[PDB]
């Protein structure tokens, strides 16, 4: 209803999360603990390397099963990296935007109701990822999945999840100017002007926080385990 329907056609979970933000887009709520789970740290490439070293240990020292990987690295590293078992039949899960399509699509590769793929060994993945969505309980979580792109700029209603998300990339990257300061400069560097001369402090959120999800304002992560 609807990922525990799908569930029930799996005995294995992949849990893709994030790396720049492991507890954020974790799939809490839902249950994988009669599931063989692999968690899976996704688009490494745009996050901070040391951090996320950080992360894998973090999951090893817990006993747990932890990949790391990112959209450009080749299908046969990231098969070994998975190590599916022969009867193996999966489940890529995930809150939006976290790069599920794009795993599907590299395993798939493509080649050919519920609809499944077989890999060469003949194990079966579930040709659609389950879609996780969470209860936004804290302004610090809708931060976080807007600060990775789950939760895209258009719904941002309120101020407040702006300010917190500019708080936590401020402090991952070491920015200590203000909200204003930042965002003025932001919206003038990038001639985000509207009539008189004045800053596009609006545009500027929108253009910001689009780019920071996609990677482009620089290799920066936004939890820590440490913490
Ligand atoms: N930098 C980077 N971007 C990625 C990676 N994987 C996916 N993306 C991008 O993230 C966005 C969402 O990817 P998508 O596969 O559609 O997410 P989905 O909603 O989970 O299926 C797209 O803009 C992708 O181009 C990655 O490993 N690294």
């Amino acid at each position: 209803r609807q990922i525990k329907d799908l569930l029930r056609l799996v005995n294995t979970v992949v849990e893709v999360r994030d790396a720049r933000a492991p507890f954020a887009t974790s799939a809490y709520g839902v249950d994988f603990s009669r599931k063989e789970t692999i968690i899976l740290l996704n688009k490494v490439d745009i996050a901070d390397e040391k951090t996320t070293k950080k992360w894998v240990e973090f999951f090893k020292k817990q006993g747990k099963r932890v990949i790391t990987t990112h959209k450009g690295e080749p299908r046969k590293v990231l098969l070994k990296k998975l190590s599916f078992d022969r009867l193996a039949r999966v489940l890529i899960v995930g809150v939006p935007n976290t790069g599920k399509s794009t795993i599907i699509n590299k395993l798939k590769g493509k080649r050919a109701g519920i609809q499944w793929f077989s890999l060469e060994n003949g194990v079966k993945i579930l040709d659609t990822p389950g879609i996780l969505y969470k209860n936004i309980f804290s302004e610090d979580l809708a931060a976080k999945l807007l600060l990775v792109g789950s939760l895209p700029v258009e719904r941002i209603e309120d101020q407040r999840i702006f300010e917190r998300a500019f708080e936590i990339f401020a402090r991952s990257i070491g920015i200590e100017s203000s909200f204003s300061e930042f965002f003025e400069d932001f919206a003038r560097k990038r001639g985000l002007l509207k009539k008189g001369g004045v800053p596009d402090i609006e545009r500027a959120l929108m253009l910001f926080f689009t780019e920071v999800a996609q990677g482009k304002a620089g290799r920066v992560s936004f939890e820590r385990p440490e913490d």
